[PDB]
């Protein structure tokens, strides 16, 4: 495959539905080599059936809300993998409150420092504890969304920290490019999964993307995935910084 | 003027070079009736000087990282001006540590938190706790910097923050505007300022950005006011969620 | 009013709808002192008419599709206006085949060669022909649309025109900056006016607009005007190479 | 490889150092049945050459400025290839006096004609004489430069027909994709190529880009095409309308 002779740590794998799910299946069929990440205990047993899946027997627990968390992991990984090629943070956290009705009311000072620290801030700080151990040629993925660019009803405050995480991959892609390291984030179209569900009337914003999208379909965590393989591979070596948008064409299209 | 019939709350009037500075004077000039807020103590008198310069006297302190604070001032202004047609936020803050060298060595938890607590949150706990107070045709305006859309040395944290604002303004303007509040971003160029002597080699930028400038100039906070009495004018009734540039035309530009 | 003392080139006076129209309006409510162009026999003694109206008396015909017709407008404005400070263009043009249904059907090579060349190229061949005539300060405007951004139904070629017309303000800003000129674009919302009743299902366009927009209401011409008339005053000294969303903020909000 | 049982149509092959040359390669590396074009007789015999290392047999002869010849190209084209899967758009031309200098003296009413002619309409031209031809699946990739989105010396005119043309892949795009068809665009960073050696102080431009870039080394035709081949593979189907930039990351840096 074309990432063949690459070791990539993939974060965020809640369920088969996973964005992130989806993207060590294309990576694995790739001929990466995988380790996964799971939050918590209510998580672990089932990450660990993927990753045995995908052949991997690196399953490490991490919750990006803390730094000695990141720092543990990174150490049991170092164990396996002393290097190792990027990693995939498909990690995006805001309290259940801010994502409902206008953004105005919605929004406190503490669902917005949680918003940006969990989907914005986590994805430097695994790059901060990893630093040393990628080798050149090394690249990092994030998720982003078009609520970073765009005010889109509900997504509230997770619209921010969606552009932090923008600028993010833009600050990290121009410090670590010089020693090897890309960065770079795909901006993908909404997929039903675990955490989708927490914005209202997604069903809906679902539907309206089917139809006002060029493609006339909503993109797939097949889709997404792809795309992510193809972002951590040398394939992609000229791109980095970069928001690709894999939504199907939906943002570039207006009043359809 | 164009401001006449206008009350603006004018934010982080730190000196005579401070952007706010130069936004009251023009907004002053163009017939508006201000009131000032001050952070501490070290800057209230500094602060009741200009105030009384430009025929104000309602001068009230504001720490924009506490709500309570926020609350408080909006109650004491509510006594002047129980309603009022908008205000500038010109308010930015980084730990010391955040601006300098490599980004991601550079970035904490902390320094991110507090970016973006002071950087960006502070806008909208502002429009919160005043969103009633608002008259119909009330503009809020922010100052952000070419950091959000770039990657810029020793800016690191700080155009994450400003990515955050950008978005802020977008989510506000799409919240409020439906009751007649408009909300929008100054990105203005490089101007030497209290804050702006914060940053390493801004000298350089400053003469950068003279050469490599459309205009061959760089912006004044004359030039920064204008923009900004006309963004919280009337004048600007079809303008909300907008990121205009004041910076003498630099981001359009490419290895000039 | 912040333009007094100011002489500006007014263009695309076709009605009292027309976006030029709603322009000098502001222009000549702030002080500006204005000369008009038409483009052709049916539409001259109309645009004297509004010229005396708008105490103006220098009405020059000007086919932007001719070299000839811009060079000898010019010539005999210098003859009153030997040096003036700046013009609106605001002119566009595809055949009507061009306008409807899908793009690639619709477009055809003379329809692509004449949109561009109307709506594009006659900019820069303006002040190519002026290029000396402007006196430092002086500010250049022309008038796009979010099809250049976003490829919206039946808008069709013209999108492309817009957006060859956006980098031509930005090759002109740097061209001409330097010999104080500055070059800025209003993209402004859908207005029913003459042209825009060539393009399908406008009225709808209107009524979605209206909705989805974060003011809740479709621009005026009165809105466009004092934009415009801001970005050809002093006013606006620290921005060039922009452009500016008079569009009630349409196009930062998705799926309202 | 991940285009086996593409059929893709390759342009602009002028020489070893051409795009095109490094896009048919990796997309012949990964599986793809390939056509290539001439655009006249001066090159013919060369890209046979070519053709015939990357193991086709199908030559023929197209010049984008002639309707009659794409037409004709295309004809010859079905009779092997009655149905295919896409192509990819490498053609750009600007007469020589359009490239130096000032934009504004430089640019004439035919330079800007043929320049978006040949390199934004071209595109479309194509895709109009090819549209019946096109299996589900297909998908179009042109290249642009970011003299579309920022003013850049002595690309004058050029970077206004680039921005054309990335309003076409978006209008492209959202008229085909409904049929099965997918239009995006690359934006490379600057190459050393017969093309290139026509714009003033290249050999500078391209240290300048080695030096500010991310990647810290401007990218080369291997880079580019790989990412040709991806954007043209079923491994992109999630994008269309896109215009990803493969240039280090030169244009997300700001100020190196
Ligand atoms: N699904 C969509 O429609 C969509 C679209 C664009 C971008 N995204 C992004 O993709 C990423 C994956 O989202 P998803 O939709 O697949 O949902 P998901 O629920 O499958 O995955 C969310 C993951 O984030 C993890 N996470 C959150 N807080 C954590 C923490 N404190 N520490 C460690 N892990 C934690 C959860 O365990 C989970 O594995 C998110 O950034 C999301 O914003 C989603
Ligand atoms: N100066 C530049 O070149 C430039 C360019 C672009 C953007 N900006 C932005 O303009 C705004 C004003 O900064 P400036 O350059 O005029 O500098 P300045 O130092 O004169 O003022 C910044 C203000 O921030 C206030 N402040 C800091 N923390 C705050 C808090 N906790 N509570 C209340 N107020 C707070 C300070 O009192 C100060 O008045 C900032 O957002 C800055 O990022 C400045
Ligand atoms: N009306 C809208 O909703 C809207 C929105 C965005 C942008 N625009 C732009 O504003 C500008 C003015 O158009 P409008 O909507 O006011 O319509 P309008 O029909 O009132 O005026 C367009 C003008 O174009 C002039 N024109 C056409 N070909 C020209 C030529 N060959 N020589 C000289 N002049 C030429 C006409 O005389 C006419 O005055 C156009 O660029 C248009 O694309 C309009
Ligand atoms: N090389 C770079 O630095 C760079 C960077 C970004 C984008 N681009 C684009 O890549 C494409 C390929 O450029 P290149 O740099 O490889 O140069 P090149 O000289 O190798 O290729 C240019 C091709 O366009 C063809 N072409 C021009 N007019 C033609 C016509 N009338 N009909 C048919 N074919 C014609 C020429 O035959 C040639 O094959 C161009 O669009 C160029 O703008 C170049
Ligand atoms: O960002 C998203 C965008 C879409 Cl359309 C759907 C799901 C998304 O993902 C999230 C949304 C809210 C929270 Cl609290 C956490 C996550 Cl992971
Ligand atoms: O944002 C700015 C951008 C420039 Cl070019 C100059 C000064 C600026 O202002 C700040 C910079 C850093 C911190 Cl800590 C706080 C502020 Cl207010
Ligand atoms: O650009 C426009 C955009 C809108 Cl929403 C409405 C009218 C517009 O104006 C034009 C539209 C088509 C052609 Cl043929 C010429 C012009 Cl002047
Ligand atoms: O677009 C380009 C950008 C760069 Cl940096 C280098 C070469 C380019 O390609 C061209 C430039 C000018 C002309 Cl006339 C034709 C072509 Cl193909």
């Amino acid at each position: 495959g074309f990432l063949s002779g690459k070791r990539i740590l993939v974060t965020g794998v809640a369920s088969k539905l996973s964005i992130a799910y989806g993207i060590a299946q294309a990576m694995h069929r790739e001929g990466a080599e995988l380790a996964f990440t799971y939050q918590n205990d209510k998580l672990k047993g089932r990450v660990e059936e993927f990753a045995a899946q995908l052949g991997s027997d690196i399953v490490l627990q991490c919750d990006v809300a803390e730094d000695a968390s990141i720092d543990t992991m990174f150490a049991e990984l170092g164990k396996v993998w002393p290097k190792f090629d990027g990693f995939v943070h498909s990690i995006g956290f805001a309290p259940g409150d801010q994502l409902d009705g206008d953004y105005v009311n919605a929004v406190t000072r503490e669902g917005f420092k949680i918003a940006h620290d969990i989907s914005s801030y986590s994805f430097v700080a695994m790059a901060k504890a990893c630093r040393s151990m990628l080798n050149p040629g090394s690249a990092l993925l994030t998720l982003s969304y078009l609520g970073a660019e765009r005010a889109i009803p509900n997504y509230n405050v997770m619209g921010l920290a969606k552009a932090s995480l923008e600028a993010n991959v833009r600050y990290m892609a121009n410090a670590m490019g010089p020693e090897g390291v890309r960065v770079n984030a795909i901006s993908a179209g909404p997929i039903r999964t675990l955490a989708a569900s927490g914005i209202k009337d997604f069903r809906k914003m679902l539907a309206h993307c089917e139809a006002v999208t060029p493609i006339r379909r909503t993109v797939t965590i097949e889709d997404v995935g792809n795309s992510a393989a193809f972002l951590c591979s040398d394939l992609s070596a000229g791109i980095s910084g970069e928001v690709v948008h894999v939504d199907g064409g939906f943002s570039i299209a207006a009043m359809n």
